[PDB]
């Protein structure tokens, strides 16, 4: 098929294995380590918040609420991405000035271990528990003291790369499976190459590989996609693999309606154009993108110590 030849040119399928981030090869000691921490909410201060609290990796990888908090964040509130897939994206997700990605930009994966807490609270509270001190032993063998903020960043970043998606329809379509996909969402497919939404929207991920000064505004009737002032602010491109399970949707999370997302990004200033009849062959098409949820056997963690930091109190 030359549609699935052109799918082929501006698509790819996601891999069995994810890639090597900086060096990080991937072991079983690693990948455990990293997915009890993903899970701990000790890390906290509060001790009532994890990576899954913001990620659910059972419900989208995702927030369904915008939030304040996290990675040190100190603005406004913001809509949290997917951790699924995100090992392939270069750009991460971004919603602030243009100006400050040189310094403080990051691949998703090392973005997602920058934390509220400081180092020390951190390491303390991993040493204060045996089984911690074991598990990084494994995870890490050779190193004297291998309990570190670093190791801890290593581990998590292991297991984030194991969250990937395989063998969802559109992969088995572009490996070959003809019959993948209905001819409803290859007339979504076709009109998502030929409307131009691969401008931004292409690759492994549907997305995620570049910054752009165009962002979701409230005046499809209620909302809109428009260039920034003066190019200020810019966002990365949505990567929209499994979007079918990441609502709420954009920077904000003001969409919940996948028809109207795909709406307001048909503009004439982008040269996406399109009519009702083609909006909705485009989410047709799109819903093709969920994979494969990775199964997750739940960590049992270890009981807090008398060294163990305890939770610190309610106070806004
Ligand atoms: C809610 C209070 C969060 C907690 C706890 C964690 N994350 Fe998060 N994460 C959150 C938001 C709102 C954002 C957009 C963020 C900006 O602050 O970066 C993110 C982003 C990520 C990413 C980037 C994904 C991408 O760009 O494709 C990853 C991979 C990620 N987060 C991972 C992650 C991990 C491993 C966490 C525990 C150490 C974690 N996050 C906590 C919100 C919240
Ligand atoms: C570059 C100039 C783009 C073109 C051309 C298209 N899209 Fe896009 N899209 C772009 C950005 C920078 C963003 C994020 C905006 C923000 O405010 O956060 C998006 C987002 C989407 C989404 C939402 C995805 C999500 O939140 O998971 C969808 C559904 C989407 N884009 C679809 C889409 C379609 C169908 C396009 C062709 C008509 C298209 N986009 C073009 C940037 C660009």
């Amino acid at each position: 098929d030359n549609l699935m030849e052109r799918a082929n040119s501006m698509f790819e399928p996601i891999p069995k294995y994810p890639p090597v981030i900086d060096g990080n090869e991937l072991t079983q000691a690693k990948v455990e380590l990293g997915k009890m921490e993903f899970f701990e909410p000790r890390l906290s201060s509060s001790h009532l918040i994890s990576c899954n609290t913001c990620h659910n990796v059972g419900l989208g990888g995702d927030d369904e609420l915008p939030t304040s908090i996290g990675h040190g964040w100190q603005k406004g509130p913001r809509n949290s991405p997917t951790v699924f897939n995100a090992v392939f994206n270069a750009a991460q997700f971004w919603d602030g000035r243009a100006a400050d990605l040189a310094e403080q930009a990051k691949g998703p994966v090392q973005a997602g271990v920058e934390m509220s807490s400081t180092p020390d609270r951190v390491v303390a509270t991993l040493k204060s528990m045996p089984e911690y001190i074991e598990r990084f032993e494994d995870a890490f063998p050779g190193q004297e003291n291998p309990v570190t903020f670093d190791n801890m960043a290593v581990a998590i970043e292991a297991y984030e790369a194991t969250l990937i998606t395989p063998e969802a329809p559109f992969d088995k379509y572009l490996r070959g499976d003809t019959s993948a996909l209905n001819e409803s969402e290859k007339e979504g497919l076709a009109l998502f190459m030929d409307r131009g939404c691969t401008a931004c929207h292409s690759g492994v991920n549907l997305g995620g590989q570049n910054y752009y000064p165009f962002g979701l505004v409230a005046k499809k009737g209620r909302f809109s996609v428009t260039e920034t002032a003066s190019d200020e602010y810019v966002f990365r491109a949505s990567p929209l693999r499994n979007i079918e399970l990441t609502a709420p949707y954009f920077h904000s999370g003001a969409v919940w309606s996948l028809e109207e997302a795909v709406a307001v990004m048909g503009t004439a200033q982008l040269g996406t154009e399109l009519n009702n009849d083609e909006v909705k062959s485009i989410v047709a098409f799109l819903k093709t993108l969920t994979g494969n949820v990775p199964e997750v056997t739940y960590p049992v963690l270890p009981p807090s110590t008398a060294n163990t930091p305890k939770p610190v109190d309610m106070i806004p």
